[PDB]
């Protein structure tokens, strides 16, 4: 095919072990998540993959995933572009709560609604939230407009702010012939896959990308996949 | 009162910093990595904040920057890589230790290369074990035939570093962005010579320490207001 695109979702994070909602909280990879990224990078290396430009988020679990991959494929010299628009979904007032605290505060009915809904956001992250200043006041978002900095996101919102970066910055590079690697998060990559494959809301909500695994798209010149996404790695994985 | 921070990477693998590593893409040794950690330590203790980072395309510098960014919790910063910040290209000497250099070319010629600002070493020829490894490396594929060196005098090195400084770094400094630069001995020499208006002899005598933040305070014309200061204990 004309073009080749590779995606990778970061592995386990420090708060995954605590089953706390991270969202825009900047949790690091756990040691296992780091090893996952090493194995994904080794897979890209064994297949001889070469890239020309990399995109990631401003969250260190994704950036460290990208770094680990670039180390394993000996392409640390590649240009790297970071953007908030590839960040994980913003989980609003749920940020920092674990599974038990979430169920305790909101009830399983409300939680089920948030789980299966495409466009209903979680509560907003208010100024008295324990991570409000940690996230909303982080200088890395200093240049965001008031309507750009979310207090909370539905999956719809997440995709709606990821896809402008895709269209305006990634698509031109792919059509320039550059081999792109995107290292990001479950829900931002969902936005990209939903656009690539023309998936429905239900279908994208049922899609769970595996972690630490290179995802390969073969694309024609209009960036339509010519075959299903392919996972790279040993036969087991 | 702009703030500019430079950091020179530390020790590379296989003693290659005592072997004219130049454009060979040697990785840091564990000790050189530890050095970068200590420098990042120092910067975080001091509460330094950056807005943009510049480095070479060589992994010992890149990994140094990565280690600093990790230590100061600023991995989200934008990073620009450029070959123009590469270490000096030592041509045919690349990879040889001091004894092998003397044995191959003689003490008199080696002293001349050591002390001269504008006499390059001999070119890296196809028989050199690094010739195809460096000259056919994909990251240089866009360089014009005049741009890809086979060897560099110190003069050459500074001459290709300065256009990047003037065209890319200066405008960021003038916008008030706090710049971090992680690079190599001789490209950083280029920056320092331009900053302090040093002479050729002076720049050849200056030996920047490794793994230590080097802090510059510049006025509205990018002229240092005081000597460079080092960050540590
Ligand atoms: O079970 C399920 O898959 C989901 S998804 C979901 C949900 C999705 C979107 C919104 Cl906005 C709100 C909620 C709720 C549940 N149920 S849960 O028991 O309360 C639960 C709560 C947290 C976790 C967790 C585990 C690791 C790291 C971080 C969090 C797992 C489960
Ligand atoms: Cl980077």
């Amino acid at each position: 095919a004309a073009y080749k695109l590779v995606l990778i979702r970061h592995g386990e994070s420090a708060w995954n072990l605590e089953n706390r909602f991270s969202g825009w909280y900047d949790a690091d990879l756990s040691p296992a998540g780091h090893e996952e990224a090493k194995r994904g990078g080794q897979a890209l290396r064994d297949a001889g993959y070469e890239f020309d430009i990399c995109f990631t988020s401003v969250q260190k679990r994704a950036i460290r995933t990208l770094w680990t991959v670039l180390d394993a494929i000996d392409q640390m010299w590649l240009p790297v572009v970071r953007t908030w628009r590839l960040n994980e979904r913003h989980y609003g007032g749920l940020t920092g709560l674990n599974k038990a605290e979430t169920a305790a505060k909101h009830g399983e009915a409300q939680v089920k609604i948030w789980r299966r809904s495409y466009d209903v956001p979680p509560p907003p992250m208010e100024p008295d939230h324990p991570f409000y200043s940690n996230i909303s006041k982080d200088r890395r978002y200093a240049d965001l407009t008031e309507d750009q900095l979310p207090s909370c996101e539905s999956l719809k919102d997440t995709i709606a702010r990821a896809l402008p970066f895709w269209n305006e910055e990634i698509v031109p590079q792919i059509k320039e012939g550059k081999r792109v690697l995107i290292a990001a998060h479950g829900n931002s990559l969902r936005g990209i896959v939903k656009h690539l494959e023309g998936l429905s809301e239900e279908a994208i909500m049922e899609l769970n990308l595996p972690t630490g695994i290179p995802i390969v798209y073969e694309l024609d010149k209009n960036l339509k996949p010519i075959k299903p996404m392919q996972f790279l790695g040993d036969e087991e994985t």
